[PDB]
């Protein structure tokens, strides 16, 4: 009964840029999850103790966004509710503390998740308030700004996986393999129906008629890895070019030398999408689990997070997954499923030489080169689709979910399924 587990949890279908939820604003994508996740939970909104919702675009949304997902969906006023920034990883971020505050002993059944509709991030104007005076001014991307841009090295995410790839040594062919297999994965997932019972619908305006979005757009159909060999680098490479200048703070064993070292790698096809999604997660307390008959798709058994430098902060997963293991009690040949999210298949690539990942076992249904990546939410999205896939295979019964975070670290989450 102090253990701790994820009785029920969903997700939306994930849109692309643009695309289908461009409409749907966050916290509108996040009550839908939380309302189905409570609904198939069993649990009443009103025996919720707290809502701890990730999101990071959050300009001009209003005030905490996660209050109004609570509100939108049900949940009433007195239930508190705040809003989790830790970039790619709040909605993994709102697990752990969530955890934390039922082991402190101040709740029992706290709603985790997250939410990010990337496509309805502003423009800012940072010298209209006092006056721009004299000289053209700038108009700030948002999403770039707080969502994909280091504050330390004035470059792109993309550049610190290039870095990525110049610190260990991963080869262009090898990332494009990477994607095409993810992609190659998802469709095939997608043509079996895999993500249908995790998968809530959102009615979405096409013309006069409300229609439901409930099938991921980001995937696309036929993808090789020798069609995506010729595509151009989308990113810089760092100004220390072929030799980056880092501090560790783990020692890594998966580096090499590769040939295309010092030149443009990561691309759109090889990287992650800018998406809109949501996802959400009942997490409660083994005492809640019996007072109310509930049943659980898993006990989390261990959490951890981790810090890197932010030059390479794509390894993030190293340190943090490496924590979780531990507080877990177990290696990772005790894992069965592992979901690792494809931020860029540079640090994947990376990530998982350093974890010896056994790539039989990830990311089974794809991952975010194919799916998506609504940065406040993969961290949560993730897990819903680890859980999902244990509870369809009878012998996957521990599973890993990590994900690397922009400024240089990582969180991860070990789960044991229930049965």
């Amino acid at each position: 009964m102090k253990d701790l587990y994820v009785v029920n949890c969903c997700r939306t279908a994930i849109g692309s840029f643009g695309g289908s939820l461009k409409n749907t604003p966050a916290a509108e994508m996040g009550a839908v999850v939380v309302k189905e996740a409570l609904k198939r939970a069993n649990v009443a909104p009103e025996n919720v103790d707290e809502l701890m919702f990730g999101c990071i675009l959050t300009s001009a949304q209003g005030q905490n966004v996660a209050r109004q997902v609570s509100i939108k969906a049900g949940i009433p006023y007195s239930v508190p509710a705040y809003t989790v920034g830790m970039v790619c990883g709040s909605g993994m971020k709102s697990v752990i503390e969530g955890a934390r505050s039922i082991l402190a002993g101040d709740s029992d059944i706290v709603v985790c998740g997250g939410t990010e509709n990337m496509s309805a991030a502003p423009f800012a104007s940072m010298d209209a308030r006092w006056g721009a005076r004299m000289g053209d001014k700038k108009l700030v991307d948002t999403m770039i700004k707080d969502g994909l841009w280091d504050a330390y090295n004035n470059y792109h995410m993309g550049t610190t996986a290039e870095n990525i790839n110049d610190i260990w040594g991963i080869t262009r062919r090898e990332q494009d393999e990477f994607a095409a297999a993810s992609q190659q994965k998802t469709e095939a997932a997608q043509a079996a129906g895999r993500f249908d019972d995790e998968i809530v619908p959102v009615m979405i305006k096409v013309k006069k008629e409300m229609v439901p979005f409930a099938k991921d757009e980001y995937p696309k159909a036929g993808v090789t890895a020798d069609s995506i060999a010729k595509l151009k680098g989308a990113f810089p490479v760092g100004p220390e070019s072929p030799n980056p200048v880092v501090v560790n703070t783990f020692e890594p064993t998966g580096c090499q030398d590769a040939p295309d070292k010092g030149t443009q790698r990561v691309t759109a096809a090889n990287a992650s999408g800018i998406n809109d999604g949501a996802a959400a997660i009942v997490l409660a307390s083994g005492e809640a689990v019996a007072k109310y008959g509930l049943k659980p798709m898993a006990k989390l058994i261990g959490w951890g997070q981790g810090g890197v430098d932010p030059k390479i902060m794509g390894v993030g997963p190293v340190v943090a997954s490496r924590n979780a293991m531990k507080k877990a009690g177990v290696t990772i040949d005790d894992i069965d499923l592992i979901e690792a999210n494809e931020a860029f298949a540079a640090q994947s690539i990376a990530v998982a030489r350093e974890l010896h990942f056994d790539m039989s076992k990830v990311n089974v249904n794809g991952g975010a080169i194919a799916l998506g990546h609504p940065v406040g939410a993969s961290g949560a999205r993730i897990i819903v689709t680890l859980l999902h896939e244990m509870q369809k295979r009878p012998e996957a019964k521990k599973g890993l979910a990590t994900l690397c975070i922009g400024g240089g670290m990582g969180t991860a989450v070990v789960f044991e399924k229930c049965l």
